[PDB]
């Protein structure tokens, strides 16, 4: 698994799936100077990169990634953010202010499916933080029946879920999501959601949200 900083200038959006925060992040948040010495000693950054390791707020790092016009720059800034910003580590778990952020944003303006069908697993996952393991399983295809009869609620709920995911995974993940959403690339979106799933297996509710998101993409209208 070659390092995202090792590879070439021409990078596909598909290869960038290896470089997203959830995947490169571990269980630690080192200082930026320690990450710089670490990557430098691996011949992955140079002194010309040192400016990218200076302190900055997390929102400004988000914007520097999400407006980046160079792929190597986007990869490096994502790596720095998710290796050095301690709050991001909460994404591998259930609790933390960063999880309550997207969690309350999602429950707040809920999805229309849950108004008339509060008993569906996705609705229990969103509202009561429970039953998140089975959110993609549609027993007797009741969820799919609902959406193809209420396309307004389908587009509203799909947009709400996409916005939830883009809020939870600022940076490269959000760039990729917006890219595929504009290209109408549902296969790529399901592949990205699958890749994220592999990296956040201990984020119960977020696993539920990703499963449900992939299910919604199967519902093709
Ligand atoms: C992320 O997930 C995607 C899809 O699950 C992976 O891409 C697939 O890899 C298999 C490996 O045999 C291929 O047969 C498929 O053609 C690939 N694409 C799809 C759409 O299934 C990918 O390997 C995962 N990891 C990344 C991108 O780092
Ligand atoms: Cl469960
Ligand atoms: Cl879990």
């Amino acid at each position: 698994d070659e390092d995202c900083l090792s590879k070439d200038i021409k990078i596909t959006y598909q290869e960038l799936h290896n470089c997203i925060g959830p995947k490169i992040m571990g269980n630690t948040c080192v200082s930026k100077n320690e990450l710089y010495s670490d990557l430098f000693s691996k011949n992955l950054v140079t002194e010309y990169d040192k400016k990218y390791f200076e302190p900055d707020t997390v929102n400004d790092q988000f914007n520097k990634i999400e407006f980046a016009q160079d792929a190597h720059r986007m990869i490096l800034l994502e790596r720095i953010l998710y290796k050095t910003e301690c709050e991001m580590l909460s994404l591998k778990k259930n609790s933390g202010p960063y999880n309550v952020a997207w969690r309350t944003y999602l429950k707040n303006h809920n999805i229309d499916l849950c108004s008339r069908h509060n008993y569906k697993m996705i609705c229990q996952c969103i509202n009561t933080h429970s039953m998140c393991k089975n959110t993609d399983i549609d027993y007797n295809k009741e969820i799919e029946t609902y959406y193809k009869s209420n396309a307004a609620a389908y587009r509203a709920d799909l947009n709400t879920i996409m916005d939830t995911l883009k809020t939870a995974f600022r940076g490269l993940t959000k760039v990729l999501i917006e890219n595929y959403i504009e290209k109408d690339d549902s296969d790529a979106l399901k592949a990205l959601f699958s890749n994220i799933t592999d990296s956040v297996q201990d984020n119960y509710q977020m696993i539920g949200i990703l499963k449900f998101a992939s299910k919604l993409l199967d519902i093709n209208l």
